[PDB]
């Protein structure tokens, strides 16, 4: 599992803000992870893959492209469902930036059931706050059936 | 001017709604109650038809009138009876009880009720908007309880 090395190299490039190169190194790590024969034990490389996906998602976000990052984050969560709060966060935020608020809400709400609520929970709070903002505008737009009696 | 049970019950309900729209809520409640008496005194060996249809409507209506007087428990029971009389196509009843449980500081019960209601009768927004509200309120609450500092002190 010397793929760790590659991740670290990518990690280096991440701090230098040259995120593209970090993406490439993370990607190489992933390929070195995914090209193992099917009959090799998979867990060792499992943890590493959750890490590689999460980190590549963050770099991708720094580049401002959300679909890729959401995908990567989701793969990270699929490789590690619990203990991986950052990945939950990143997919949530991506969904928010893609104006996909409801699904973001669902996602974070799930993540929190698993976990650290601090990062995630303010993220969630912010999500249903934004949601409130929309609901308000929707009412004003056309100007109450619930009170009405049939 | 039918001799039928249904038309007189219906009359009762319309009177109730009229008094409701004039914001005479107590009178509306008494009329709805009369209507429910006419509906419920129908013998078992009678056709459980258009008379039995009036029940979910009377209950939902009286629940609303109760909510206009801040009387949440009563309304909650009425709405529950309405939903019992009619699962699907009765979004207002589900809703009304949902809000009643909300006002009675019983959030999880309302949450489950609203969700169940959602499957059970609709895919319709209003229930869902209320549900979203319930979840926001839950989260915030458990935030203050769970979170529990010098600036905060007063001098």
């Amino acid at each position: 599992a010397n793929i760790n090395k590659l991740r670290e190299s990518g990690n280096a490039e991440y701090r230098k803000q040259r995120y593209g190169d970090a993406i490439k190194l993370y990607t190489l790590g992933l390929q070195m992870a995914l090209t193992r024969p099917a009959w090799e034990p998979a867990g060792l490389v499992r943890d590493e893959i959750h890490q590689l996906y999460s980190n590549r998602a963050q770099a991708y976000m720094q580049l401002g492209q959300w679909p890729e990052a959401a995908a990567d984050a989701e793969c990270s969560v699929e490789a590690k469902r619990q203990g991986n709060a950052k990945a939950w966060y990143r997919r949530g935020k991506c969904l928010m930036e893609m104006r996909r608020l409801q699904e973001a809400r669902e996602w974070v709400a799930r993540g929190l059931e698993f976990e650290e609520e601090k990062e995630l929970a303010e993220l969630l709070k912010e999500i249903d706050s934004k949601l409130a903002a929309e609901k308000a505008s929707r009412d004003a737009h056309d100007n109450p059936t619930v009170e009405e009696v049939d």
